[PDB]
């Protein structure tokens, strides 16, 4: 684990992150997609052998020895509000059970549901706080990223809050 696990916000691509492994925002089939699922796919594309899992639920391959997290966060577009909040507070459940099953001493993370599965809302807040509700009890340096500078700037706000 890390010596004092934080939470950080960078704005940047998730690709080039400098953490241990890498959360993926998936599509259910394993496809290249778009998005951070693009950007992973172009970085990491050996990771998408067998990575088709189910929303909810997230599933781990290799590229070499760096993990790619496959996390299904639902489309806010099919799913009910109800629906979906609980199946995307069950990926990050799933996110938590992975990285600590890993080992790993920090993870790159993205915020779930807020792209083109947001059903044409913001979900900043509803994501951030199901991240921090599965991630809290681990021991992992969690480092988010994000692409706005309004949304680093709420992020960081939301982080620096219960510090
Ligand atoms: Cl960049
Ligand atoms: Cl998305
Ligand atoms: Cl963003």
């Amino acid at each position: 684990g890390a010596m004092a696990p934080s939470y950080r916000v960078k704005r940047m691509d998730i690709a080039k992150n400098d953490e241990e492994c890498v959360v993926n925002a998936a599509n259910p089939r394993g496809l290249p997609g778009d998005g951070v699922c693009k950007a992973v796919y172009k970085k990491w594309p050996e990771s998408f052998k067998n990575s088709a899992t189910p929303v909810g639920t997230a599933k781990t391959v290799m590229c070499g020895t760096y993990p790619v997290i496959h996390a299904v966060g639902p489309n806010f577009s099919n799913y009910t509000e109800s629906e979906g909040d609980r199946e995307l507070a069950a990926a990050y459940r799933e996110v938590a059970k992975e990285v600590t099953r890993l080992g790993v001493n920090s993870v790159a993370i993205p915020l779930l549901s807020t792209g083109v599965y947001s059903g044409g809302k913001d979900r900043l807040t509803q994501s951030l706080n199901h991240l921090f509700t599965a991630m809290d009890s681990t021991d992992a340096d969690v480092v988010i990223y994000c692409r706005d500078k309004e949304w680093e700037k709420k992020i960081s706000e939301a982080i620096q809050m219960r510090t």
